[PDB]
C-alpha cells in the first residue's frame, strides 16, 4: 500500500550521459552506440541566442572543436550532423553501457522520468507530464541542457525527451530525440508563448482509481452523470474532454475497484463545483493530473524491469 | 528554475539489489562486497509472523536453504549470521559492482532516496522523509520487503533505511542496515502505534526560501516574529519547535535571499493561522515538510555527483 509519484530507475540512463563542450558552452549529452546527441545550441554563445543561423554557426566548426568527456574519458569526435535542433557527434569509441532503448515521440499527457544532469553529472531524478500545450514544468538549472525524459518497459529504455530552453514564463520546452520541438517554440532567445494549458481529465480520473485502491474513498457519491453533461463541467473548469477511448483505458481500473468509469466521472464534478472541503485525497489538497492510468496500474500492481 | 521533488540517480543501488528466497518467501537483499543484507523475517511463513522466535527459526537453516539471486547468476551462500532484525548472507561472489558505501542511521526529519524492488529488481525511485515519529509514508506492495533507502554525496552511496513491513494503519517501518528499527517498531504481525506525529518545521521554512527564490511571494509580510512567538503558534498547529540550530541551518538560504529566518517565521504563522486563501505556493495548497535546507540549497545550486 501507499502512494508516490515515482520515477523509473536511472541506472540504464546514467552509463549514456557525457559533458558536451564548444568552445564557450558546456552542456550534457548522450551517448548511445557510437553517436552523441546534444542540442544543437552548444555551438553557440549567449548573443548568438538571439537569432542564430545554426546553418552558418556549424560550417565554422570541425569535428575537434567539440570536446565531450564521459566522466573520466575525453571522447574522440569523428563526425558532425544536425538533425532539426539536435547535434549528432560521430565518436571513435561504441559506448559499452548503451541500453537497449528506441527513440520515442510521446503524446500531451502521458509521462516520464527526467534525469537532471550537469556537466554530464547526473543530479537527481524525477517524473513529469507532458503538458496539453507541450511545455514541462521542471526543476533545470543554467547548464540543464541535454538532459532527457525516458521510459523503460522491461529491459528497454525509450527516450522521448531532451531538454533545451526555459521560456521567461518558467516553464520548460525541448525536443524528442530527432530534434523536433515538442509545442510551437525554436531554440532562440525570445518570448514565447505556450498555449492555454488544460487539466489533462483522464489523469485525474486514475489518481481517482489509485486513491480508492488505497482506501481513500469520502469522494465517491451515488450521483451518476453522463459523458455529454460531465464535459459541460470539464470545459468550465478548463480540464480536457474525456473521450471514451479514455473511457476505455479506464477499463482495467474500473474492473479492479468496481466502480464504472462515468461513476468516478460523477464524483470527479463534484469535486470541481464543490472543493474538497478541507479534506485531502491521498495527501494532496489539489486534483492531481501527472499519473497516467499505465502509471497508477503498474504502482498498484507492482510491475518491475531489470 | 522550478523546483520538484527529487530522487538521487539509483544507479550505483541498482547493481546491489538480489532476490532472497528462504523456501516460502521472497524478498529483496542487498549485496555489497561479499555479503547479502535482507530482513530476517525472509525465514518466516505469514504465520510464524504472528509470533515468531528468531532465534529457533533461523536454528532450523543452513546456508544451501539460502537461494539468492542477483539477476541471472545465483549466487552462492556459505555463511549466516543474525544482526538485529537483519540477515547477513555470507556470499562466494564480491559484487563487483560495489559502489563506496556507509551505512547511516539518520535522524527524525532527514530525507532519503527509496528504491522499491520487487522479486530483486527495482521498480521506480521516489524521495521520502522519516517522519518525526519514525515511520515513512511511501509505497510498499507485498514482496517490496528488503528495498532500501539512501543518500548519495558525490561518490559515496549512505544507506540508511530497509523495509520492513507496513503498519495496519497504512504507514511504513524498517530498520538501518544494522538492523536497528527506525521507532518503537517491531517484526511481528501485530498492532504496533506509532507515535502522535506532528510537522518538520525546519523543512517547511527551507520550502518557503525556496519559493522565494523561485517568483513565489505572496506570502512574504513585513510583519515579524520571535522565536518563542513563533513556538506557540507551532505547538498549538502541531509543529515541531523551532530551535536556533535550525535557525542556523538555514543561514545559507537566510544570505541567499535576504529574508532573514525569524521573518520567514513571521510568514509561515501567518499562513498557519489564515491557509492559503485558496492560492498555493510551488503548486501545491499544502505546506511541504519533506524539503530539507540541504535539498533545497542543492537543487538551487545544481549539487551533482558521479
Amino acid at each position: 500500500s501507499g502512494f508516490r509519484k515515482m520515477a523509473f530507475p536511472s541506472g540504464k540512463v546514467e552509463g549514456c550521459m557525457v559533458q558536451v563542450t564548444c568552445g564557450t558552452t558546456t552542456l550534457n549529452g548522450l551517448w548511445l552506440d557510437d553517436v552523441v546527441y546534444c542540442p544543437r545550441h552548444v555551438i553557440c554563445t549567449s548573443e548568438d541566442m538571439l537569432n542564430p543561423n545554426y546553418e552558418d554557426l556549424l560550417i565554422r566548426k570541425s569535428n575537434h572543436n567539440f570536446l565531450v568527456q564521459a566522466g573520466n574519458v575525453q571522447l574522440r569526435v569523428i563526425g558532425h550532423s544536425m538533425q532539426n535542433c539536435v547535434l549528432k557527434l560521430k565518436v571513435d569509441t561504441a559506448n559499452p553501457k548503451t541500453p537497449k532503448y528506441k527513440f520515442v515521440r510521446i503524446q500531451p499527457g502521458q509521462t516520464f522520468s527526467v534525469l537532471a544532469c550537469y556537466n554530464g553529472s547526473p543530479s537527481g531524478v524525477y517524473q513529469c507530464a507532458m503538458r496539453p500545450n507541450f511545455t514541462i514544468k521542471g526543476s533545470f538549472l543554467n547548464g540543464s541542457c541535454g538532459s532527457v525524459g525516458f521510459n523503460i518497459d522491461y529491459d528497454c529504455v525509450s527516450f522521448c525527451y531532451m531538454h533545451h530552453m526555459e521560456l521567461p514564463t518558467g516553464v520548460h520546452a525541448g525536443t524528442d530525440l530527432e530534434g523536433n520541438f515538442y509545442g510551437p517554440f525554436v531554440d532562440r532567445q525570445t518570448a514565447q508563448a505556450a498555449g492555454t494549458d488544460t487539466t489533462i481529465t483522464v489523469n485525474v480520473l486514475a489518481w481517482l482509481y489509485a486513491a480508492v485502491i488505497n482506501g481513500d474513498r469520502w469522494f465517491l457519491n451515488r450521483f451518476t452523470t453522463t459523458l455529454n453533461d460531465f464535459n459541460l463541467v470539464a470545459m468550465k473548469y478548463n480540464y480536457e474532454p474525456l473521450t471514451q477511448d479514455h473511457v476505455d483505458i479506464l477499463g482495467p481500473l474500473s474492473a479492479q475497484t468496481g466502480i464504472a468509469v462515468l461513476d468516478m466521472c460523477a464524483s470527479l464534478k463534484e469535486l470541481l463545483q464543490n472543493g474538497m472541503n478541507g479534506r485531502t485525497i491521498l495527501s494532496s489538497a489539489l486534483l492531481e493530473d501527472e499519473f497516467t492510468p499505465f502509471d497508477v496500474v503498474r504502482q498498484c500492481s507492482g510491475v518491475t524491469f531489470q
